[PDB]
């Protein structure tokens, strides 16, 4: 799987070259980093909010582009929001690692498929 950054921050190897989506990816790294250091109910709900907003915006750009790999991508999105929308603070160590892993793997293994296609 790809390297999990420590400290958990965004870096350039995650760039997709669509400014607003890259800003949103940066905020999801920050959302998870904040949950890790302050595992609170506000921080978890912020992570749910920023991730939902990002997934709606990324899916709106894939649909506008008639990007042909949008439906398995949308299911990936739906499953992750279902997972973190069901969590409650403090998130245990296993689910924190799940989120860390999932965000890295999702950007590089699935969002990278739309590079230059949106
Ligand atoms: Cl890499
Ligand atoms: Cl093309």
């Amino acid at each position: 799987g790809w390297e999990i950054p420590e400290p958990y921050v965004w870096d350039e190897s995650f760039r997709v070259f669509y400014e607003q989506l890259d800003e949103e990816h940066k905020k999801i790294f920050k959302g998870i980093f904040d949950c890790i250091r302050d595992n609170s109910a506000p921080n978890l709900a912020t992570l749910v909010k920023v991730t939902t907003n990002h997934f709606t915006h990324e899916e709106a750009m894939m649909d506008a582009a008639k990007y042909s790999e949008v439906v398995p991508h949308k299911k990936m999105h739906k499953d992750f929001l279902e997972k973190i929308g069901g969590l409650s603070a403090p998130v245990d160590a296993k689910n924190v690692d799940y989120c860390k892993e999932w965000n890295v793997n999702h950007i590089k293994g699935t969002d990278f498929k739309y590079k230059g296609k949106l």
